[PDB]
């Protein structure tokens, strides 16, 4: 199954992903095993210090290069889009031996988390993992078994817009052991507290059962109702500047500042009512992915262009990764369930904190295609071009993913997007991509705090 810890392997027939383009060339495979392993030895899981904007930047080059794989990049193109992100990472952190195998005593593994220093330490402590207890006991050992320590890692994959459970579900999905070690490695060096605090609470108070089960999409609709919810947030958090020089920071963080310090019990009552039937699981899976659409693709305003939340699409492109979840042997249906209800509680925290936009997937479905005759294939192509870190491209291969697991559902209500509706998303996303959508680590083509009209201001008018 899983190519080797020690290098990436990549092949267009045994390792495409769950959707992806037709006739994938082995030349654009080797150019990216190239670039892939050049990120991994060169360049750090975090682009910026902490203190530079206030929250850790993530590294995208592992994703965007994969995804623009998947959907039938050339050499040329791989090569171009992975040189222009390069620009802007930081440098790898140095392998310790004596540390990674140090960290064989728990005593020691705890002391190194939430430390970036020991990203390639842990890195290569999860290859050494993978190799003693292959990676279905890792999965046990470091996420599901229920040990402290597996409960903590289980909180971190969460941490800093859920880029560990991300890189985990491309991990499995594209058969690479080398990037699961990077996946756990990511997790263990965040230090967002207020997701084992929010994730911790909020399984206990589910265990209560004080309330019934619902579809996370009608927890969705539920959080909006709740006058503490719907006000826990402010635009503030996407326009705060620093006093001296002006610049861009989220020094305060929408999250821990704004949703758990206004409205934590209120939000934690609705999330203890998202509880996953584990005898229903290919159906709870299917939801999850297409509330994930639904609070995304929804979150429009009229008369504007469609645009999507920097912040809202990260439950499109973590989603994908459940259906791996649900697809592995080694995972009891209990387990599965608890990962769905963990991403899902992650969510609603989310979404809360872009101040929980009422979906309008009337104006969505209205979308005019720029060009004629766009289906997958040829909106594929575009976001192949579309010269981001990639956000662009993981969000429509994760939204045409959806489309698929929810066909067999499409007659559910609690299925609110249908099918035709995810093509007109995938249009409106490659729709609402300019010429220039970075600035370096800036982005110009997603908006922030789509529940806030004032959000809605510099986007142009639908003609
Ligand atoms: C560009 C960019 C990358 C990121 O990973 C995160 C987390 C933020 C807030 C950004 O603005
Ligand atoms: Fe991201």
């Amino acid at each position: 199954e899983l190519a080797s810890t020690s290098e990436f392997r990549f092949d267009p027939e045994r390792t495409p992903g769950l959707r992806h383009a037709k006739n994938l060339t082995d030349e654009s495979t080797r150019e990216l095993e190239r670039v892939l392993e050049e990120n991994h030895s060169n360049h750090h899981i975090f682009t910026t210090t902490e203190d530079h904007k206030g929250v850790y930047f993530h590294n995208h080059i592992a994703h965007h290069d994969i995804t623009i794989w998947a959907l039938g990049a050339n050499p040329s193109t791989i090569r171009s889009q992975h040189d222009r992100n390069s620009l802007y990472q930081r440098q790898a952190m140095v392998i310790q031996d004596s540390v990674v195998k140090d960290m064989a005593d728990p005593a020691v593994y705890k002391r190194c988390l939430g430390r970036e220093e020991n990203f390639l330490n842990y890195c290569r402590f999860f290859e050494d993992e993978i190799n003693r207890i292959g990676y279905q006991a890792v999965l046990q050992k470091y996420l599901v078994d229920g040990s402290e320590i597996a409960d903590d890692m289980l909180c971190r994959i969460y941490m800093g817009y859920v880029h560990g459970i991300i890189h985990i579900g491309m991990a499995l999905e594209f058969k690479q052991a080398r990037l699961l070690a990077e996946g756990f490695a990511q997790a263990a060096v965040h230090h967002d507290w207020w997701y084992t605090e929010y994730l911790t609470q909020s399984e206990e108070l589910a265990r209560k059962q004080e309330e019934p089960a619902l579809p996370l999409s009608d927890l969705i609709d539920l959080a909006r109702q709740d006058d503490a919810i719907r006000n826990c947030s402010t635009l503030y958090y996407h326009l705060q500047k620093r006093k001296v020089t002006g610049e861009m920071c989220l020094d305060l963080e929408p999250a821990r500042d704004g949703v758990l310090k206004n409205a934590g019990p209120e939000l934690r009552r609705v999330a203890a009512r998202y509880r996953v039937d584990p005898n229903d699981l290919e159906r709870a899976t299917a939801e999850l992915q297409n509330a994930a659409v639904y609070l995304t693709a929804g979150a429009q305003r009229p008369p504007h262009i469609c645009a999507f939340d920097f912040f809202l699409l990260h439950s499109v492109t973590s989603s994908i990764g459940h259906t791996m979840f649900l697809a592995e042997p080694s995972l009891s249906n209990a387990q599965k369930a608890r990962l769905l209800e963990y991403t899902g509680r992650v969510f609603l925290l989310s979404y809360a904190g872009q101040g929980s936009p009422e979906p309008r997937l009337d104006w969505l479905a209205s979308h005019p295609s720029r060009l004629p005759n766009q289906g997958w294939d040829e909106v594929f192509d575009r976001a192949c071009y579309h010269e981001d870190d990639g956000h662009m491209c993981k969000l429509i291969r994760c939204m045409a993913h959806a489309e698929e697991t929810s066909r067999p559902y499409d007659h559910l209500p609690e299925f609110r997007v249908k099918q035709g509706l995810f093509l007109t998303a995938g249009i409106a996303a490659i729709d609402s991509g300019t010429d220039k959508p970075m600035d370096g680590t800036k982005h110009f083509d997603f908006i922030r705090g789509s529940g806030f009209k004032e959000a809605w201001e510099r986007f142009p008018l639908r003609t």
